[PDB]
């Protein structure tokens, strides 16, 4: 229907203890604040105001971002002073037209795992028992901090009590208000208008507006959602972790049941953006961040971590540390693997043990398997880079590009001293310093001849264990 | 006694949305399957039936393989079309001689944590109380999908009913079926042989033989099982996940009580085939694979994953990737080496930081300490090889072999270009490409001598911060 | 008040299986023992002894290391055979004058999350109802090897039964001894001039004493404490694990409650003595060891163990395995950076993938990215080393020094032979095998000039992919 959703992200959040504002601090690949305005999108409201009180110039410019995301405008009003969550919402109420007459949802930006069901279900409870106000609520095995729920024993709700203003009786009640709302628009306003100020803290209440209008003969309700996660808030870095978790729980479980086998999802973290195909294996100790895509068939192994990573179908991901790079179909990669930004590798690519690559494009099928550094290159195809081998891309002054055709077999302890280009099908031998571009099919070698000077080790090594067994191989 | 047990693995397992089949996916280092067939065979039946539907050619070699390893003979029945539990059992019937007179019990595929205890307890209690019927259940917080056990006030069985054949009223049961039976051969055939198709999934259910031998006046007992974990069964990988963290705590706690310490035993995996010695350190993050074997007073270090690898004494595997390798006594392996299969690293051997070994056999007491490839290469003892060496095992077309004698020391950055051989004793300078054989106590040298250009800098690098760091050298 | 605390670390501890005595077992770097006299220690009693059986000599001069990090004495009294904790007491009463009018306050060396808080409220307590014996106890899910006590409906005390002297019926009592107890020191040693060795595993049951003391008429009081782990024992690695579990999340938490961002708290260990500064990211799989010092903003990657490192502020270390180094402010170490005792990065400096550094100090802004080892050396500000390079500190027999002036630019696949120094502002060219020093601005190469073998590949290489390339290369 015709509904008005309300965010208030103007609390300090002084528990965090953090230069950073609470509702940004992010889990699972979003920000508190982003979590709940993409769960409030997917409903599709008339209208969306986000409260902001101090922190307003800092946390504004992300939520149009997030409103080019969404694609929907989402407004911003802003609390002058800290009066309370009921002067918060009267600061919301002048972003909307002073005729509106759809329903009025009232949501914080604290509680990252709420989900669009949890506010279809409570509007649509809003509106089939006619209330002027529904409240979310649950129970907790530890109710403090929260707003307790005071009910009769027919169970209609009574009041809402704060953890401050609460008598020790009171603080027995594990009810908890979620505080997740769904107002009457005009109701609300009446209710406002009549807040005091006399309680515990001095400030204006949003919670009293729930036995204002019991006195007042409105119909008052609550909706007791059981899943207590989904509406719990998040005031700590403790709790930010509890739910992070809890997410992280859900997420590894619906991968799971969707075809992919992950091995221990209490050490496996997967954003909410990262996409796994079908008998994909995922390995303990490993983060899926970001926009990462993982194809089907993949392994991806022990102690990984991805950010905006894409890899496709049958690729090995072995202990590897990469972002904003591509790895080709049936590639591989790892273990101890460095993948930097610009990394393209191609399909049937190899880059094995401790070998870091930043900014190249490796054809297909081609091997970079030992100790190497991959800078500002471009590789061919099948071709094979040799061990203790660097791609020098920097002078002292500035970098420079490298190109490596298709076919070609680069010794071991290769320096490509950028620029140069080698020809397809062309060889290097090992410890060799390329300086200058290699013709198709060439031989390029730089090192000097071996020489060897006999007992050497008996003359510059008299008592070392080495000259003894040279003296006794003498035999 | 005389007893016959069938194993159902005929399901087909659509919601593990797996091409691979779903008893033989894995946990702990067995397959579902390897689980059930292994506690079977530990109780000595003397018949074993295993019953296959669809992607049976693909489990039947498989089979074959297990009744090898268990040294005995593990037949089986197929059965054509899938027409419920109650036909397999029948298909799985045909297996006997039709005169066959012993007790018959029956399994199912998909529970990895059943032990040999749970299923002498069954048979023991079937022949203690002369039932004509043994059921094992156990009470779980959510008995969805599992048959629900019904009994009257005095507890006696009366029947099981399915979770599609269920009221309301009936899925409020916890009491579950486990799926484990022990039956009476004659009682058995005559049941099945009574069965109906008229039920919600339109197929045989193995569980109403319960009510029709309680309408026979037949004795019906059910065993409770306490440790739900034993009998519980996998359909999903979320499951399958759970019971694989719980075999794994069972796992740990068995080498803590043994005297090894597991520091973080969640972050902890170790297959039901490894071995570890007596105070011996494991670190989080680390995985003990395959048929690893770690020897007393051993330090696995943290994110070690280890596959089929013997470690000896006293030595210390600090993040190692290893499979198919031995570690000898006292040696020191990491942090960060790779260890491929045919690495025999000896006694007080060292391989260190960024080094990776293949198929090489280094002897006691040589140490490869830093960013060092070791391909097919065979080295003796008390040698020191240099930094940033690599052992040249590939000319583009095959694959050589390298030598190395005992007390040898080469320099950093040597280049073994197989096929070569270095006697005892010898000594190869810094940067130097080893292409023929070095006699024992001779130095082999190859690079070129040192050329210094004097304010090469301030010509070639003249508005460089390097230029003004030499310009004000000079004072 | 005057107090004297009494340490019972006399037990074997069979049941750990180690050659290492068990109070000696470490947990969030502290043993267990060095976990019950630091909180012991904080509350200053005015005698403190630790009563030790055999492992005596191994065990003692551990306690006057504690003795000398609190400043103060710790007497060690020795019981002589194993005959029980009443006679443990009766032994650690000889370290005390005859005429000591103090409280006796009784403890055990296996329960380290003992805290001095838990003592206080055990004496306060003690001293409010004038008791002449007070015990802690708590209640246990599976009171299983505890001792069990024995209340009347009035809740008052009778006895204490162990669990080798106890009726079945005494075996579901749920409520059981902590092992802490708070003595009057007149009341004490009447008790146990009254102890009978007559039972189950014939000892003297310093437990005992509750009974004793209740025929006597005497108050007889028990603390119940609601947090078991706090009172909880180690006799196995199995429960040593719990505990270090347990005691790790409190730790983690305190530091969430400071202001740091934690993400996996289950797979991230912190000692007790690690400091962590406001705004800093900790990642999963991390272990923060020794007296390891982590200032504000940084961010602790994942996979990264340091134990006695001291990073500054704003600095990465990512994917990181170092001890006894120090990291400066804004430095980035990792991923896959290796630190040995003796590393000092300044700020802003970099080590990055595949850099082993031992016992070298690396000036302002200087950056060694890749593929390089560090040994033995000194390099000043804002200079830079290629990949590949290795800092030779070993000719075989003995080990040299290098030094690295400032701004200088050495390039890729250079070998520093100690002993030699280069000047501020040099070059080296990739490939350079450095003998003798350098001087500033200079350029210092020795790999000889590239040679190109056209076709090569075609002639020695005929039947090659590579050969095929070249020829088609050739067009
Ligand atoms: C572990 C891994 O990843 S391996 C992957 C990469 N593989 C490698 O490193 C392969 C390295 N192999 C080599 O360098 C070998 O020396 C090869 C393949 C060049 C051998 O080539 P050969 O067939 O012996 O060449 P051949 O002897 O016919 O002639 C080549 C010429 O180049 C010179 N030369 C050959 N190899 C080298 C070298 N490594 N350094 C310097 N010069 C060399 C020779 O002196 C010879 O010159 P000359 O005979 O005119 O004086
Ligand atoms: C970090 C680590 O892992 S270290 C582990 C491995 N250790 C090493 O890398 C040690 C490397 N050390 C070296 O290479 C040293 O240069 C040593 C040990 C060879 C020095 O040897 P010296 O006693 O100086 O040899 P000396 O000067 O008597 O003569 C040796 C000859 O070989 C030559 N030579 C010596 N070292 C080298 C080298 N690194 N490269 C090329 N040629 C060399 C010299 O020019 C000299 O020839 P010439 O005098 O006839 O012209
Ligand atoms: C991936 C990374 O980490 S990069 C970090 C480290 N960076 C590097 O590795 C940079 C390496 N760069 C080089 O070695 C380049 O060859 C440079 C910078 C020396 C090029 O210098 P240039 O301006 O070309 O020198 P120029 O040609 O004027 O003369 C230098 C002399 O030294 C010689 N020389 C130059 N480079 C080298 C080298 N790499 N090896 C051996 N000799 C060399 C030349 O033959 C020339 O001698 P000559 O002309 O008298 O016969
Ligand atoms: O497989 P190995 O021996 O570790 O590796 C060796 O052969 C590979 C091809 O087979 C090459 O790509 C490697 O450069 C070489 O070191
Ligand atoms: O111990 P360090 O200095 O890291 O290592 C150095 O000495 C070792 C022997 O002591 C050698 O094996 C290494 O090659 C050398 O780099
Ligand atoms: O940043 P890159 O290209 O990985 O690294 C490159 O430039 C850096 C400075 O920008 C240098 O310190 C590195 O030696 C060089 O390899
Ligand atoms: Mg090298």
């Amino acid at each position: 229907g015709d509904t008005a959703v309300l965010v208030l992200a103007a609390g300090p959040g002084t528990r965090m203890r953090s230069d950073t504002p609470k509702v940004l601090h992010t889990l699972a690949g979003r920000s508190m604040l982003s979590h709940v305005l993409h769960a409030i999108a997917k409903l599709a409201p008339q209208r969306l105001i986000v409260v902001l009180g101090h922190d307003h110039q800092r946390i504004a410019p992300l939520v149009g971002e997030l409103a080019d995301t969404l694609g929907r405008t989402i407004d911003v009003a802003l609390q002058d002073r800290p009066l309370g969550t009921g002067h918060a919402v009267l600061c919301g109420l002048s972003a909307l037209p002073d005729d509106y007459a759809g329903n009025v949802v009232v949501t914080s930006g604290d509680t990252p795992l709420l989900d669009a069901d949890t506010l279809a279900d409570l509007i649509a409870t809003h509106r089939a028992v006619s209330a002027a106000v529904t409240v979310l609520t649950t129970t907790l095995d530890d109710p403090f901090g929260y707003g307790r729920i005071l009910r009769t024993q027919d169970h209609e709700v009574m009041a809402i009590v704060e953890q401050t203003d609460a008598t020790p009786s009171q603080r027995e009640i594990r009810e908890v208000n979620a505080g997740v709302y769904a107002f009457d628009i005009a109701a609300l306003r009446s209710a406002l208008s009549r807040l005091s100020s006399n309680n515990a803290q001095q400030e204006l209440y949003l919670t009293d507006v729930i036995a204002i209008l019991r006195s007042d003969g409105q119909t008052v309700h609550a909706s007791h959602v059981d899943d207590s996660a989904l509406v719990a808030g998040v005031n700590n870095r403790v709790q930010l972790a509890e739910l992070a978790s809890e997410l992280n729980r859900r997420v590894v479980a619906a991968h799971q049941l969707a075809g992919v086998t992950v091995v221990d999802p209490a050490t496996t973290w997967i954003d909410v953006d990262v996409t796994i195909g079908r008998d994909t294996v995922i390995h303990p100790g490993t983060q899926l961040l970001g926009r990462t895509q993982i194809g089907g068939r993949c392994v991806v192994g022990p102690d990984t971590t991805l950010t905006d990573v894409a890899v496709g179908d049958g690729a090995s991901v072995v202990r590897t540390h990469g972002s904003s790079s591509s790895i080709g179909d049936g590639a591989a990669v790892g273990p101890f693997t460095y993948l930097r930004p610009g990394t393209a590798l191609g399909a049937d690519g190899k880059l094995g043990a401790f070998v870091e690559v930043k900014n190249s494009t490796i054809g297909t099928g081609t091997k970079v398997p030992h100790l190497t550094y991959v800078g500002d290159a471009d590789i061919g195809e099948y071709s094979n880079i040799g061990a203790s081998s660097v791609f020098v891309n920097y002078d002292g002054t500035s970098k420079r590009r490298t190109t490596v055709g298709s076919h070609v077999r680069t010794g071991s302890d290769t320096m490509f001293v950028a620029p140069v280009t080698i020809g397809d099908g062309a060889y290097t031998g090992a410890g060799t310093v390329v300086r200058e571009d290699v013709p198709p099919g060439a031989l390029a070698v730089s090192a000097g001849p071996q020489r060897n000077i006999e007992n050497w080790v008996q003359r510059k090594r008299p008592g070392s264990p080495a000259a003894q067994a040279s003296k006794r191989a003498s035999e």
